[PDB]
């Protein structure tokens, strides 16, 4: 569970945002991607790896699972690459509700950016630290729970 | 202490390569930048601040100390930027030998990807879990610990 994440491609403006929620706390790491390619995820993957100890991927679809880059990064990493079929269906509503939620945000800050991936960032921030415990508060303490 | 970063800025093939330090972890994160400008360390310092509980940076340079993009962005992201002055000089040679470190991972994992910023992500990966605890653990326990 603490090195549990899942994929997750929403759009806005015509350009795809990418997103990585750590199941367990509902932390998150994104980026604004031009178009979802396994080249895009796999190097998503990859900067991901490198900042939280990522065990498990849960995909957000069928052609970043078969993608043999993504396939290499997940290898490169260390990480399991798994489906991210909802057998537990209130998954899916977890994810929509958190992409209207980030969709949000973003509206509300999008005027103090001129650019859409600084808008993001924004909202990846604001994401994170709001409160009762925050989403970054819980990532560390469930990892250095773990790591004990 | 538990949220004190120093920005480090080092260079390879003609690009750049913008480095945070987490000073009391050696925990690193990091991005290949075409040129260090305002704009550039803004958006960096953005992206660290929603991932990590940043509260201070230590600027690596004057012209990032004074861009109003940087300032505008710490005070965007509640960063008290202060500056890089190594009071203390073992401070300098401990970002020199990271450098090197870092220069040196780059080399020995350069064939296994087309491009520079490849390169530079699995080289954040193998220094955050290179092990006696690792520079993931460390930042995470210290962080985890700071929280109770
Ligand atoms: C920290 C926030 C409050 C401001 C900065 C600077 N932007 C402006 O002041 C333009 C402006 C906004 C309203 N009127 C004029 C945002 C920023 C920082 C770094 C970047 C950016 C952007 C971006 O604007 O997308 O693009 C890629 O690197
Ligand atoms: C996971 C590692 C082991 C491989 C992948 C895929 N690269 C190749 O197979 C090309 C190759 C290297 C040697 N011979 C053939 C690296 C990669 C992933 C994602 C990206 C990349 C790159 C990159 O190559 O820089 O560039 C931006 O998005
Ligand atoms: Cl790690
Ligand atoms: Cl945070």
């Amino acid at each position: 569970s603490p090195g549990i994440w899942q994929l997750d491609c929403t759009h806005l403006e015509g350009k795809v945002i990418l997103v990585a929620v750590h199941v367990a706390s509902g932390y998150i790491e994104a980026e604004v991607i031009p178009a979802e390619t396994g080249q895009e995820t796999a190097y998503f993957l990859l900067k991901l790896a490198g900042r939280w100890p990522v065990k498990t991927v849960h995909t957000d679809n069928g052609s970043n699972f078969t993608s043999t880059t993504v396939k290499a990064a997940c290898w490169w990493a260390g990480i399991k690459q798994e489906d991210g079929i909802p057998y537990n269906p209130q998954s899916q509503g977890v994810i929509e509700s958190m992409n209207k939620e980030l969709k949000k945000i973003i509206g509300q800050v999008r005027d103090q950016a001129e650019h859409l991936k600084t808008a993001v960032q924004m909202a990846v921030f604001i994401h994170n630290h709001k409160r009762g415990y925050s989403a970054g508060e819980r990532i560390v303490d469930i990892i250095a729970t773990d790591i004990q």
